[PDB]
C-alpha cells in the first residue's frame, strides 16, 4: 500500500515528541514523557484508498548532528518546528534547521510548525521571556519566516490543548502527495 | 487546472451557508445572510499543485426538492450536514439526504457533518430541547449512523467559533482525491 514518510526537526524543548504521542494516541503524555527517539505508523483514507503515514521523531540535541541525517532518506515532507515561546528555537530553524534540511533533501517540502501556543496565554511565561526583554513569537514574524525561507506554509499547533494539532499533519499530508508523474517525486535520496 | 466539486446538503436552519460563508471569508455572517445558494470557490495547494475546490450550496427545503439535483453533476463528494441540536434534521439524514444522494450519484463519497457545535454549550437550546424530551445529538450516536450509511466518516464544526471548520473541508478533500474509476457524479 501506499506510504509516505514525515520526519519531524526542531531544537529540544520545542515538543517534538509531545507532538507525536498527542497526534497517534489523542492524549498528551502529561506524566512521563517518552525518552525514546522513535517512529510512529497512522493510516489515513485517501480517496478511498488506505495510506501509511510515518512520523519519524529526531534528536534536536546538537550531539546528533552527524547521525540525524540518517533518518533523512525517503522523506517526503519535513515538519520544521519551534516553540512560539522559545525565540532561540525559532531562530534556529533559519540559522540550523532549513540549512541542514535543504542541504541533505533540496526537493523535499517542509512546513514551518509553531508549538506549545497555549503557553503564550501564560502569565509565568511572558514574565520570564520579559525578564529578557523577548515576547513570544506572533503567527505574522512566523509567516514571514515561512515565506522567505520557500516553506510550503505555516501552521501552529499545542500539543497539550491538542489545538491545531490534526491540521498540522492534514497540511503535511497535503503537501506529501507525490504527483504521479512518472519519476520526479521530491523523495529524500 | 486541477478542480474538486464539493455539494453541501441538509435540513434548512442546519446552517450550510453560513458554514460555507465561515470558511471562505473567515467570519460568521452576523449583519447578513445570503438568500441566494450562491456558489463559492478556494484555491488550496496540494503536492505543489494549484486545486481549485468549488463549494456548492444548496436549498433543504421541501419545494427546492428536484431543481437541486441539477447542481450534481461533476460532484466530487457530498457534506451531508445536520444540526446536531435539532434531532429532526439528525432523522432527515438517513431518512431523506442519504437516499436522495445515493439515488442519483451511487459512487460519489460523502462525509456526515455535524453543524451548530456551539449550542451543546448554550443553556436555552438544551431547556428548549428538554420540553420535547429531547437531547443533543452526541458524536457516538453520529459515528454509528455514519458507520450504518457507509459515509467516508463523521465531522462537526461551528460555523460561528469555527471549531473544526477547516478539518470538515481537509476532509474533504482528502476524500475527493484519486487517480475511469472515478466517483464523479454523471
Ligand atoms: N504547555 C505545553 N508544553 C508542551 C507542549 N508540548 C510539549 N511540551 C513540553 O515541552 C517539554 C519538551 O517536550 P518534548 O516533546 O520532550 O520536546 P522534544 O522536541 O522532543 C525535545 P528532544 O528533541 O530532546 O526530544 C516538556 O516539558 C513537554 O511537556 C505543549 O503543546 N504545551
Ligand atoms: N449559534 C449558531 N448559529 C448558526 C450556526 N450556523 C448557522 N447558524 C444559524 O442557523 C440559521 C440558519 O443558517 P443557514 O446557514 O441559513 O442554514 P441553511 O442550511 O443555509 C438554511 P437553507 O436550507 O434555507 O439554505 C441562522 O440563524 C444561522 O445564523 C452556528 O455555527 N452557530
Ligand atoms: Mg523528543
Ligand atoms: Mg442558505
Amino acid at each position: 500500500m501506499q506510504t509516505i514518510k514525515c520526519v519531524v526537526v526542531g531544537d529540544g524543548a520545542v515538543g517534538k515528541t509531545c507532538l507525536l504521542i498527542s497526534y497517534t494516541t489523542n492524549k498528551f503524555p502529561s506524566e512521563y514523557v517518552p525518552t525514546v527517539f522513535d517512529n510512529y505508523a497512522v493510516t489515513v483514507m485517501i480517496g478511498g484508498e488506505p495510506y501509511t503515514l510515518g512520523l519519524f521523531d529526531t534528536a534536536g540535541q546538537e550531539d546528533y548532528d552527524r547521525l540525524r541525517p540518517l533518518s533523512y532518506p525517503q522523506t517526503d515532507v519535513f515538519l520544521v518546528c519551534f516553540s512560539v515561546v522559545s525565540p532561540s528555537s525559532f531562530e534556529n530553524v533559519k540559522e540550523k534547521w532549513v540549512p541542514e534540511i535543504t542541504h541533505h533533501c533540496p526537493k523535499t517540502p517542509f512546513l514551518l510548525v509553531g508549538t506549545q501556543i497555549d503557553l503564550r496565554d501564560d502569565p509565568s511565561t511572558i514574565e520570564k521571556l520579559a525578564k529578557n526583554k523577548q515576547k513570544p513569537i506572533t503567527p505574522e514574524t512566523a509567516e514571514k519566516l515561512a515565506r522567505d525561507l520557500k516553506a510550503v506554509k505555516y501552521v501552529e499547533c499545542s500539543a497539550l490543548t491538542q489545538k491545531g494539532l490534526k491540521n498540522v499533519f492534514d497540511e503535511a499530508i497535503l503537501a506529501a502527495l507525490e504527483p504521479p508523474e512518472p519519476k520526479k517525486s521530491r523523495r529524500c535520496v
